[PDB]
């Protein structure tokens, strides 16, 4: 029901804030966008620029993705992210993670019809 592309939306949008709010943001948006569910989830990277600044990307540089697929793409610019990495401390169902804000380019997998961001790949 729910689209890839929402999934993406999900998963890695955070447009709200300007950076990571705070030593807590991993904890509290791994759990609330649902990525501590059935475990948890490692590695995970929020973007907080504009959906439309995200989809955009699927149009910038065309790179090899990590899986070896054709159809990622790097952001001209760089873009506001933060990685959650869980620490070796966390243990499920209390999964704690590791909040870092940098300013990076920024690497999605695009597909579908409208193209848009399905994976996030990596930052540069």
């Amino acid at each position: 029901k729910e689209t890839a592309a929402a999934k993406f939306e999900r998963q890695h949008m955070d447009s709200s804030t300007s950076a990571a709010s705070s030593s807590n943001y991993c904890n509290q948006m791994m759990k609330s966008r649902n990525l501590t569910k059935d475990r948890c989830k490692p590695v995970n990277t929020f973007v907080h620029e504009s959906l439309a600044d995200v989809q955009a990307v699927c149009s910038q540089k065309n790179v090899a993705c990590k899986n070896g697929q054709t159809n990622c793409y790097q952001s001209y610019s760089t873009m506001s992210i933060t990685d959650c990495r869980e620490t070796g401390s966390s243990k499920y169902p209390n999964c704690a993670y590791k909040t870092t804000q940098a300013n990076k380019h920024i690497i999605v997998a695009c597909e579908g019809n409208p193209y848009v961001p399905v994976h996030f790949d990596a930052s540069v």
